[PDB]
């Protein structure tokens, strides 16, 4: 059983989409996949509502679910955690539980500054026992781009080869209760895949 979880205070980093993304193509890998939706706002377990998730989805009412899902959802190959806001329990709890940490985080410069707090975090944790950590960039298109790419290396933190390409397919495939593996978009369903890859191989 493994634990990934997307960690980012900022709002709009991207970890909802990515998750329903990643882990629809872990479950085309046949990976048995459980999700936990830790946001108060419930985007993902809202968009699951609509009935076509390849995937379990579990809704977490306190960080006390996040602290007991190794022992709730044991029985799965990966369980995949949507990161919350403001609750700052949630990422010390998800860091805690976490066999991989991945930062979703977007080229906007006043931005980077959240995702630091999760690598605060990471490092502290490395003291018990170093969580696997990536970087994730997301809503990709520039120079900030490569400032944002020297930001990163200053965390000591890498970041994954390939990127989560700015498409409107993201967006409209979550509207209609699905991910972009239902779209005919090769492109989209390209990047996931490959970088769902990624995500394997750092296990194997
Ligand atoms: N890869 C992407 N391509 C296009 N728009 C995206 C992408 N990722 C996120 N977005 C847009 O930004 C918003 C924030 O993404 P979301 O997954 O909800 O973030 P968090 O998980 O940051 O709340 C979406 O509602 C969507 O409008
Ligand atoms: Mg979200």
């Amino acid at each position: 059983m493994k634990v990934i979880s997307f960690l980012n205070p900022k709002g709009g980093s991207g970890k909802t989409t990515a998750v329903i993304n990643i882990a629809t193509a872990l479950s085309r890998s046949g990976y048995n996949i459980a999700v936990v939706d830790t946001d108060p706002q419930m985007s993902l377990t809202n968009w699951s509502k609509a009935g076509k998730a390849a995937f379990d989805v579990f809704t977490a009412a306190s960080e006390k679910d996040v602290y007991g899902i190794r022992k709730d959802l044991a029985d799965y190959d990966f369980a995949i955690v949507d990161g919350a806001g403001s609750l700052s329990v949630i990422t010390s709890a998800a860091v805690m539980v976490s066999d991989l940490v991945i930062i979703p985080v977007t080229p906007s410069p006043l931005d980077f500054s959240a995702a630091g707090s999760v690598v605060t975090v990471l490092e502290a944790q490395a003291y018990s026992r170093k969580v696997e950590a990536r970087f994730l960039i997301t809503r990709k298109i520039a120079t900030m781009l490569n400032v944002l790419k020297e930001s990163i290396k200053d965390t000591g933190v890498k970041a994954f080869r390939t990127a989560i390409t700015q498409r409107q397919v993201y967006v409209k495939s979550i509207l209609d209760g699905d991910s972009v593996f239902e779209s005919s978009d090769g492109a989209a369903k390209g990047e996931i895949e490959i970088l769902t890859k990624e995500i394997v191989r750092i296990f194997e």
